[PDB]
């Protein structure tokens, strides 16, 4: 039998996981919202923001301010929880293309925290924000203090109809050239963490490109590029807060909110 709409599905699911779901549906080419739930109320970006860095990387890779082969060397000091790239390269160093492809494709925090360096730090890159036309999004704190997630606080947050919008800014617009959209669009192909979330629902032959996220107080997300027929067509934001769930149950639901969009794609 034919499954429950998506909104039908994702009200159920909030009130299983008793916290809050937001997330939003868009199309990538018009930005046309096509699902919404909560998709106006904040949630902890936790790791999702390290797409909006890269893409700040990038920006200045375009403007001929920075190299990808720009080497960065770092102490033991340096390195923040959950960093398995970053905590391999104490002597030999990474290059900042190495340090984007550790921060989205395995979600390392120190190297995140290596390139805000080069941004403004957080309010470097909330400023690079508001350039682009997003007025909600932020960035307060480093890693890993901005994944603290305390209850109401607007601190690390972003919408899900921001996110989306931002998202699609820099991976369609002219904000950020062809070659660095194709870049930050295949390090989100080769994601290698978010396997048990939208992947683990997708059909064969879809286009995925991904980041995931995980905060305290139950804070997880997911920022998804996806389509049939191996091409990008809508932009999908989940993020969950506030919920005493399992990682388990909370990766679970997430891929089921996909599941339920991929089920009920055509219009």
């Amino acid at each position: 039998n034919a499954s429950p709409q998506p909104l039908e599905q994702i009200k159920q699911r909030e009130s299983q996981l008793s916290g809050r779901v937001g997330m939003i549906e868009m199309d990538l080419a018009s930005g046309r919202t096509l699902t919404a739930w909560r998709a106006d109320e904040r949630f902890p970006m936790m790791s999702t923001f390290k797409v909006v860095l890269c893409g700040a990387v990038l920006a200045r890779v375009d403007a001929g301010d920075e190299q990808l082969e720009r080497k960065i060397h770092y102490r033991q000091q340096d390195l923040v929880d959950y960093s398995p790239v970053s905590e391999k390269h104490l002597a030999d160093g990474m290059t900042v293309g190495e340090l984007c492809a550790a921060a989205i494709t395995m979600s390392d925090n120190s190297a995140a925290n290596l390139l805000l360096a080069t941004v403004g730090g957080p309010a470097g890159l909330t400023a690079l924000l508001r350039q682009i036309g997003d007025n909600v999004t932020r960035l307060d704190r480093w890693e890993t203090e901005l994944n603290e997630a305390l209850p109401g606080d607007a601190r690390d947050t972003t919408t899900p109809a921001s996110m989306a919008a931002t998202l699609r800014k820099l991976l369609t617009s002219q904000r950020l050239s062809a070659r660095s959209q194709r870049q930050l669009l295949q390090w989100m192909v080769d994601d290698r963490v978010a396997g048990p979330l939208i992947r683990s629902v997708l059909p064969a032959g879809w286009f995925i490109a991904d980041k995931t996220g995980a905060g305290e107080r139950g804070a997880r997300g997911i920022v998804a590029l996806l389509g049939p027929n191996n091409k990008a067509e809508r932009i999908v934001v989940i993020y969950l807060r506030d919920t005493p769930a399992s990682m388990a149950e909370r990766n679970q639901q997430i891929a089921g909110i996909g599941a339920a969009l991929i089920e009920h794609w055509q219009r």
